[PDB]
């Protein structure tokens, strides 16, 4: 899980 969001969402 991440894309353009490495962390949670």
């Amino acid at each position: 899980c991440g894309g353009i969001r490495g962390e949670r969402g």
